[PDB]
């Protein structure tokens, strides 16, 4: 329709402009189906454009994905949420950790880990060490304080009792059976020809590794596959994976409440209706939702992700089959990646 083209045209468009973003590609899911726009340049200085095939750092939108596989894992009974922490690695000895679960880890209330791992942290052994030096400044299920070190820690244990590695699980557990053909946590050599570069200040820049970064904030994706990612946890019904669809529904569960939004396992959502204002607007105490409520329909479900070169958005609305992604090949406020997204899914009301 002319609706949707107009409607991503002009929001898109002057979004571009101020933010100077080199290429960036827009997906619109509208009763269910997809539509797909591009602008500009996946690598500056070849002039290479931005296509369906475009690969984009994910960043924290790598969290949804950690989400659903420890969902999945849940769904085929390895896992539960209530379990310590100490279950999956009892190297982990030291006394702050008793009473810190899975759950704790997956929704960032264990009590004030950091926002990142430090970057001195190298090794298996340098990990642990850091998680047994760590001092809580809250008891656990109190305080929400966002960390990658939190729900990073989360996936990675999540998958012990699979056999299976993180990437594999991830693999073989989620993009396979969801036909997430083109995402990756590691770009294989092949597909390094549609690899869009990042720019940060002008300089073309790719995420650095890190510890728990293919947990935390290490998926590539296309505009494709992540329409198709969008469509799988908005209906959820459709998936033949019977575990896979029960543990998209168990990542949009609601496990606590902090101010108008409720925490899911990478998800976070509100209800819908609700302004950018809202959306958008530190660690914050939580109330237990219990038993935690089944996914609501009724919600605005996104989560928002930036590594240095790149900007990243998802959300989606279930009730009405409405959603978009947004990806950028450079990093961009946030409360403007929001304002377009909602302007967007408002017009398509």
């Amino acid at each position: 329709p002319q609706q949707i083209n107009d409607i991503v045209h002009r929001t898109i468009t002057p979004l571009i402009e101020q933010q100077k973003i080199p290429g960036m590609a827009v997906a619109v899911i509208y009763q269910g189906k997809p539509y797909y726009f591009t602008w500009g340049y996946a690598d500056i200085a070849k002039k290479q454009p931005v296509t369906q095939q475009t690969l984009f750092e994910l960043g924290a939108v790598s969290k949804t994905f950690t989400g659903v596989l420890g969902g999945d894992a849940i769904a085929r009974g390895e896992i539960k949420l209530s379990d310590p922490a100490t279950k999956y690695w009892p190297e982990l000895t030291a006394k702050q950790w008793n009473g810190i679960t899975l759950l704790h880890l997956a929704t960032y209330t264990a009590g004030g880990l950091p926002l990142q791992v430090p970057d001195e942290v190298k090794s298996s052994s340098d990990l642990l060490r850091f998680y047994q030096n760590w001092q809580p400044a809250w008891a656990p299920g109190t305080q929400r304080l966002y960390a990658n070190s939190s729900i990073g820690l989360f996936g990675a244990l999540a998958v012990k009792p699979s056999g299976l590695s993180f990437e594999q699980a991830m693999q073989t557990r989620v993009f396979q059976p969801l036909k997430l053909n083109h995402t990756w946590i590691n770009v294989p050599p092949p597909e390094e020809k549609n690899y869009a570069w990042g720019y940060r200040e002008g300089k073309a820049v790719h995420v650095s590794p890190g510890a728990l970064d293919a947990e935390a904030y290490g998926v590539k994706s296309t505009i494709e596959d992540m329409a198709r990612w969008v469509r799988s946890n908005m209906n959820p019904r459709d998936i033949n994976d019977k575990t896979l669809q029960q543990g998209i529904q168990l990542a949009q569960s609601r496990y606590w409440q902090t101010g108008d939004m409720y925490q899911g396992l990478g998800w976070e959502m509100l209800d819908w209706p609700v302004n950018p204002d809202s959306i958008i607007n530190a660690a914050h105490p939580v109330k237990a939702i219990t038993p935690p409520t089944p996914a609501v329909r009724a919600s605005w479900v996104h989560k928002t992700g930036a590594t240095g070169g790149f900007g990243s958005y998802v959300a989606f609305i279930p009730e009405k089959e409405l959603g978009i992604v947004m990806l950028a090949n450079k990093n961009y406020p946030n409360p403007a990646r929001v304002a377009a997204a909602w302007q967007i899914l408002n017009a398509l009301q």
